[PDB]
């Protein structure tokens, strides 16, 4: 281009090299320059597999798109697939390259443009300005195709970190990861269903087990301890993702109950509806309010109460997910702003209860706690993020018509349930309100209560506050009235929010009741921590406990 002489040489290249095959020498006789000829030839070699038809080759040679592995690529894309700015090939900050002009002279390693000097299978790539990610591939258009090499993400990490190749090696608590190849680390990976596509390099954070929470690593302490690492995952609100019951856990460690979860002895098992199942459609009475009321006996047999031993005192709700594991909120156990830090032997639980106030010797059962597991991502300094805990009973509990576990949903189930046209349900003894407010007037209920609440669209729930709602929370409740406090502070603190599957007829815990502005302020919705990402954390906790035995 530009010079006349050059424009002639361009036409000759077209005639002899593009419309026809040419030799290096033929090419040189046309360009009359070793450099120019080497430059051309490297492209011509990169386009070996795309020599016909002519336009296919012309496109490949222009270099604005990747053909095959994209050694042909010569375009000006600056950024990684995840949006990280590419490091200059000539720089050594933050990474010091191993591939340069000298090692790969025909690769056109200029500025910080994505290239594929090493014929890497992920296509053109660059060293990144993120000191925790050495190299990453870029999203390049494919030649002759409405398509790109790898999907773009908007400055965030996809697939819950399963593509992550970086070198972050501390957990969110600043705990150093251990090496995956370390003896104790190998002993715990022994027979896990680790995806071999995830490379377990050094002690870098990885997600080899498909954990919905994201990347993690083992850390020093008790054998099997681990923690999650801070990556900026893409906002994936499960609300908006487009039969039978299959068990996830191992009964030897989870305990009994999963197979039969979510089917109540006194209702589903007798083919009887409870009094408010009939009002569970969002369309019920045009969607208008229906106030809470006394529960029927045994209509929420996974309900659990957490008590201080001395002074005897009701602390929190909780939920039964097997015969030995119980799910609640971490703030129930550890909340430094109230100087709260309860140990196992401070507490007990009561299961199968109906009356708050009475010892119900025919139905209720008392269990002690063996261990408490606070979620490793729990953070109270922020906004009660991952306000979740798991408790292990000292002895398993006996199931009965009043004591039965609830199901836990995975991601598919959760998206499915938030999107069928049914409300959710909160039951308890008003412990949230009692704990978090002065609760004047209306006393605490003496009998288990129930109310049903419709799920609220995430953008509407977002506009109901100036608080940032992470994708791990959701709102539920009826159209508020800014004149009235409404019923946005229902249930027990740490207690269950549940929904019934219209597909397999079982009850699933979708949420854990957390504190929300509803407790203090008009015009709000109730606020619930998602549980759908927890399964692989739980699975790892129940192995950590397997080790606890010696
Ligand atoms: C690209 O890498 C080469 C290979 O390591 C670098 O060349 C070496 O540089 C050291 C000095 O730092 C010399 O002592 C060696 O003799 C060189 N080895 C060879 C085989 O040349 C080179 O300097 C790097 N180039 C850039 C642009 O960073
Ligand atoms: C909550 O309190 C318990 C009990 O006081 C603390 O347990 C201590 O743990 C540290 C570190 O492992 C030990 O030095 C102490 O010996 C433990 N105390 C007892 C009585 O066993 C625990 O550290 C507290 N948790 C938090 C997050 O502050
Ligand atoms: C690429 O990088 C340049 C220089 O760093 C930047 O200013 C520009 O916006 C980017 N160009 C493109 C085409 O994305
Ligand atoms: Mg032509
Ligand atoms: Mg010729
Ligand atoms: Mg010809
Ligand atoms: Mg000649
Ligand atoms: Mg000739
Ligand atoms: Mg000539």
């Amino acid at each position: 281009a530009n010079t006349f002489l050059e424009e002639v040489r361009k036409g000759n290249l077209e005639r002899e090299c593009v419309e026809e095959t040419c030799s290096y020498e033929e090419a040189f006789e046309a360009l009359e320059s070793s450099t120019a000829t080497d430059v051309f030839w490297a492209k011509y070699t990169a386009c070996e597999t795309a020599r016909t038809p002519r336009d296919k080759l012309a496109a490949c040679l222009e270099g604005n798109c990747a053909e095959g592995l994209g050694t042909n690529y010569r375009g000006h894309v600056n950024i990684t697939r995840s949006g990280i700015e590419c490091q200059l090939w000539r720089s050594r900050y933050p990474h010091k390259p191993e591939i340069n002009s000298t090692t790969h002279p025909g690769a056109d390693l200029q500025e910080n443009f994505c290239r594929n000097p090493d014929s890497s299978t992920m296509g053109p790539w660059c060293y990144t300005t993120d000191p925790t990610v050495r190299r990453q591939e870029c999203s390049i258009p494919v030649c002759g195709q409405d398509q790109v090499t790898v999907a773009m993400t908007e400055q965030c990490v996809p697939d819950r970190g399963q593509q992550y190749q970086g070198r972050l090696a501390v957990t969110t608590h600043g705990l150093p990861c251990l090496a995956w190849a370390s003896a104790q680390a190998k002993a715990l990976s022994k027979h896990q269903d680790f995806n071999s596509a995830v490379q377990l390099v050094e002690n870098f954070c990885r997600n080899p087990d498909g954990d919905e929470e994201g990347v993690w690593c083992y850390v020093a302490g008790k054998p099997g301890d681990f923690g999650y690492c801070d990556l900026n995952y893409c906002e994936e609100a499960v609300e908006e993702e487009t039969s039978e019951y299959q068990t996830f856990f191992n009964p030897r460690t989870f305990g009994s109950g999963e197979a039969d979860c979510g089917l109540r002895p006194l209702f589903e098992k007798k083919s009887l509806e409870d009094k408010t199942e009939r009002e569970l459609l969002e369309s019920y009475i045009d969607g208008r309010i229906v106030e809470g009321s006394d529960a029927e006996i045994g209509m929420s047999p996974w309900q659990v109460m957490l008590f201080r031993k001395s002074p005897q005192e009701l602390l929190c709700g909780a939920s039964l997910i097997s015969d030995r594991w119980v799910l609640t909120a971490a703030h129930c156990l550890l909340y430094p702003p109230w100087d709260k830090n309860f140990t196992e032997n401070d507490l007990l639980v009561r299961i199968g209860k109906h009356s708050r106030t009475r010892y119900e010797r025919n139905i209720e059962k008392i269990s002690m706690l063996e261990k408490i597991y606070i979620h490793p991502r729990y953070n109270w300094r922020e906004n009660l993020d991952r306000d979740i805990a798991l408790m292990k009973l000292k002895k398993p509990v006996a199931f009965s018509d009043y004591i039965h576990p609830v199901c836990l949903p995975d991601r598919e189930t959760a998206a499915s349930l938030l999107q069928a046209g049914y409300k959710g349900r909160v039951t308890g003894w008003g412990n949230l309100k009692e704990t978090w407010t002065a609760n004047v007037g209306k006393g605490q209920p003496s009998v288990l209560q129930v109310v049903n609440l419709p799920i609220v669209e995430r953008p509407v729930c977002k506009d109901s506050t100036r608080i940032r709602i992470t994708d791990n929370m959701f709102c539920a409740g009826y159209k508020p009235d800014e004149g009235k406090r409404g019923d946005a502070c229902e249930g027990d603190s740490g207690g269950p929010f549940v929904m019934k599957s219209p597909f397999n007829n079982r009850w699933y815990q979708m949420g854990i009741v957390s504190w929300g502005e509803g407790c203090d302020r008009d015009g709000k919705y109730g606020f619930y921590t998602h549980v759908f990402r927890l399964k692989k954390w739980i699975q790892k906790v129940i192995d950590q406990f397997g080790e606890y035995l010696e």
